[PDB]
DNA sequence: GTTCAAGGCCAG
DNA sequence: CTGGCCTTGAAC
C-alpha cells in the first residue's frame, strides 16, 4: 500500500496506521524531541516521496492530519513490547 | 517461541 | 536531518 502522507512504500503500521519507514522515522523524531518546524510558504505544501524532505513543517501537520497519534510515541522511552493500539492494528488488518 | 510495533543506530 | 536497518519485549 501507499504511504497517506508521502505516497512511498509503506512498512507496517506506525503510530496508528500504515506509513512508510521514512514517515514512522520523522513522526518519532519530531514528537520525542518537541521539534517545532515553520513553513515558508503557506503552510500548505504538497507532500510526495521527492517533496517530503523539503517542508517537515507541513510533512508534520500532514502526519497529524492522516491520523498519526501523539500517544503512540512513548514518553519514557520504553522498549519493546505491545501499546494500546495493538488490537487496533489486529481489526484494521482483518478488515 | 513468535509477533511486530516501538525505540536506537549511524552512514550519508 | 534523513531514512534503512537493527534491537527490544509485552502480548499472544
Ligand atoms: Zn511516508
Ligand atoms: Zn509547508
Amino acid at each position: 500500500e501507499l504511504c497517506p502522507v508521502c505516497g512511498d512504500k509503506v512498512s507496517g503500521y506506525h503510530y496508528g496506521l500504515l506509513t512508510c519507514e521514512s514517515c514512522k522515522g520523522f513522526f518519532k523524531r519530531t514528537v520525542q524531541n518537541n521539534k517545532r518546524y515553520t513553513c515558508i510558504e503557506n503552510q500548505n505544501c504538497q507532500i510526495d516521496k521527492t517533496q517530503r524532505k523539503r517542508c517537515p513543517y507541513c510533512r508534520f501537520q500532514k502526519c497529524l492530519s492522516v491520523g498519526m497519534k501523539l500517544e503512540a510515541v512513548r514518553a519514557d522511552r520504553m522498549r519493546g513490547g505491545r501499546n494500546k493500539f495493538g488490537p487496533m492494528y489486529k481489526r484494521d488488518r482483518a478488515l
